[PDB]
């Protein structure tokens, strides 16, 4: 008889670049406060958000992903031909099928490359990044695109005084490939499925399709439940990720938690025992909560301002719907 | 520069078991023929389908996935405590969020384990299995559940003369873990995003939500286009998968293509130059096309009839929406 072959690729993998796409339209707190009894002062104090970007009607999660990938490729000095696969992570691709990944690949001029869509709420980026790293190390690919993208705005109920000022749109991609030294730490992930209702679409699409003249679905957020969970549990997740990467808290240069709420993230900083001079992502102020796109958007922001430098040691922690979390230590890209 | 650590897992990974859930309700060709001009004879001759199963109204992709996982765990002699992660592959989770994986995990009594949803049409199982193997070999997990699940019945237009008799419901799960010998070969995958319309939801959920007085969304299949692509291209994909696994066509005991159409799979059998006595999955006769669930359901069927034996060398080829494909050689589970 015979034995199935065992193969592998390059074990040392890193981020070669990040590229970001932020839709043109700025929406201020004042504009949001047209339909709720609140204020700019209240929203900012409670969430850290001042403005956010909304995509145009002719844009989609897929279209924004493609643009982010184009920019990541340019920032890496690479072309579509250099990519072996693409993982699209999103929760706002509004078709059951086909998946966005093949269309994104085709738009980039690499229609034939492997790829799929990964959905895990905000934790989607960490899972997709870990999955790309795993695939590359295993020899299934040499270089990959991982893109987080969300068009959340069409799912927002603008009268919902719990979340209409939270969610927003955008996309950001990383090129993942072989590096001289290890650039992506082990994935630390998990969930709490018992709190699946905390971030949800309230009416499923089929129930809706069978009663379309009735209420339509919107995203709902049980804010305090998520706040409590994230603020209390993500510190341990961070410690596990640093432990797995073999780094001490005081070695982290840059902290990039999912941009859910500034107060949650501030509490995490105070729990994580980072250096006083550690750089902390605050992209939320002008980006809001872009779920799956949040972390790569925040990474791009930090590099843009120069607050983060290429090579900086970064701790990434994604947390959100499903109650799903995913974290890893990485070295900052270009 | 601070160095980043790397974990390592098992070298030899395989399918420990499969578990299958087939919904109670049997739907005959004639019962489908009620809103179209066709016959049982025609459907069977053209597609290889005699009956299919429909899930009840109180069932979902997620609920079926859970039951399939329960059975897979039983068939492996394992409990939920033995599982480190779960990947749900589906294209019919009818909520943008939360993802199904955490709720499946919670239902099984392992609310905390890592997991995510992966969408790639019919190729989803191959991608998820590949990702599970990659994660385990990478040391991110030791044992995983990979479950393909589909509730397509509510997306069927009974007046669609091209596909109303094609799609169906069901779920099947595999336990993936360390094995004495190599059980999962290298992943071979790719797509054709230029043919993204071939299998699609015709109207996106948001456009639909904004126009309730218009048509509702249904799944559409450009049958001939998919037939052509699969019949002409999947042979090469199979040969690539066998080559990567270091096995010859004449060493394959079992061929498990996606159950899209019996005549496509018959053509593939001939093209692949397999042994005269090689066994070809034909679960489609009483299952129809269950997209992501199709391959593991077919595997379970072959094991049920005894056509496949545990340990048998099997070629898997998933082909479907997005135009996505994923293939690998595996050893059959229990
Ligand atoms: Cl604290
Ligand atoms: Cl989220
Ligand atoms: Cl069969
Ligand atoms: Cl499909």
């Amino acid at each position: 008889m015979t034995e199935i072959a065992t193969t592998s690729g390059a074990r040392s993998v890193g981020l070669l670049s990040v590229g970001a796409y932020r839709p043109e339209r700025v929406v201020t707190n004042d504009e949001i406060c047209q339909h709720i009894d609140s204020s700019d002062e209240w929203i900012y104090t409670r969430t850290g958000i001042k403005t956010r970007r909304f995509a145009a009607d002719d844009e989609s999660a897929a279209s924004m992903a493609t643009e982010a990938c184009r920019r990541a490729l340019s920032n890496a000095g690479l072309s579509a031909a250099d990519i072996d696969g693409v993982i699209v992570t999103t929760n706002t691709h509004f078709l059951q099928t086909p998946p966005a990944a093949p269309m994104v690949a085709a738009s980039l001029g690499a229609k034939g490359i492997l790829g799929f869509d990964l959905s895990a709420g905000a934790a989607g980026f960490g899972y997709a990044l870990g999955a790309a790293a795993d695939m590359i190390r295993g020899g299934g690919a040499a270089t990959m695109l991982v893109v987080g993208t969300e068009k959340l705005s069409p799912t927002i109920d603008m009268y919902d005084r719990g979340n209409c000022f939270i969610f927003a749109d955008g996309a950001a991609a990383v090129v993942v490939g072989e590096t001289p030294f290890q650039g992506i730490g082990p994935t630390v992930a998990g969930s709490d499925g018992e709190q699946a209702d905390a971030i949800r679409q309230d009416i499923d699409w089929i129930t809706f399709a069978q009663n379309p003249s009735g209420p339509r679905p919107f995203v709902r957020l049980e804010g305090p439940a998520v706040f409590r969970w994230a603020a209390f549990k993500m510190g341990d997740v961070g410690r596990r990720a640093m432990d797995a990467a073999g780094v001490r808290p005081d070695q982290i240069d840059v902290f990039v938690p999912h941009q859910a709420n500034s107060r949650i993230n501030e509490l995490l900083v105070k729990n994580l025992q980072l250096r006083p001079d550690a750089v902390v992502a605050n992209d939320i102020e002008h980006t809001g909560n872009t779920s799956a796109a949040s972390i790569p958007l925040a990474m791009a922001e930090l590099l843009t301002t120069g607050a983060a430098k290429p090579g900086d040691l970064a701790l990434l922690i994604g947390y959100g719907a499903g109650l799903s979390y995913a974290a890893q230590v990485v070295r900052m890209p270009k």
